[PDB]
């Protein structure tokens, strides 16, 4: 759909069979989800944001539904202030910025 | 225009008489520009994201041109790793997320 930006672009996602709310973040290269149990093997990764760097668990090829759209890709799990859907998955659902 | 998300959505902006590259960030409530000697008064603010918080100076009614589109609003100036155009200004240029 078309999402304006007067409110945070929050969407419902389904990951690991669990529903969550996440923010479509064009400023995120990656997808970072709050600490949770996720089925699959993972690798320790460090990612940076506005305030610094954090350690995350990198899960590859994770199936996730974002606003009713399917994406299968890298999901980082860690102490992020909010669940964020980055460009790696936004490109999968055909999301573009327009003005 | 339409901006795909294969790459970081960087656009040219003009603020305080300077041209800079900024990231269109739908996950940013506010706009934060790299440290620059902007005149006028401001008030201290702390903004956070992945990794923690950074202290910035908050300037109100700052005019910024984003990819040729004029906007006027609140701009935070501080030690940000990249110039970020948030929702407060993206709404002014009529930017939407589409998929
Ligand atoms: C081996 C490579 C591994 C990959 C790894 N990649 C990264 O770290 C890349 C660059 N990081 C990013 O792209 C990260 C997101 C995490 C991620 O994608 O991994 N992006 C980001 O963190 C971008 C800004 C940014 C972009 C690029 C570089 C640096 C910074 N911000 C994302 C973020 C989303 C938010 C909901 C948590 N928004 C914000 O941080 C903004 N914050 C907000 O909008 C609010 N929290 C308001 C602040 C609080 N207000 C207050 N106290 N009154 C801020 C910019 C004003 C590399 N570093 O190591």
């Amino acid at each position: 759909p078309q999402i304006t930006l007067w409110k945070r672009p929050l969407v419902t996602i389904k990951i690991g069979g669990q529903l969550k709310e996440a923010l479509l973040d064009t400023g995120a290269d990656d997808t970072v989800i709050e600490e949770m149990s996720l089925p699959g093997r993972w690798k320790p990764k460090m990612i940076g944001g506005i305030g610094g760097f954090i350690k995350v668990r990198q899960y590859d090829q994770i199936i996730i539904e974002i606003a009713g759209h399917k994406a299968i890709g890298t999901v980082l799990v860690g102490p992020t202030p909010v669940n964020i859907i980055g460009r790696d998955l936004m490109t999968q659902i055909g999301a573009t910025l327009n003005f």
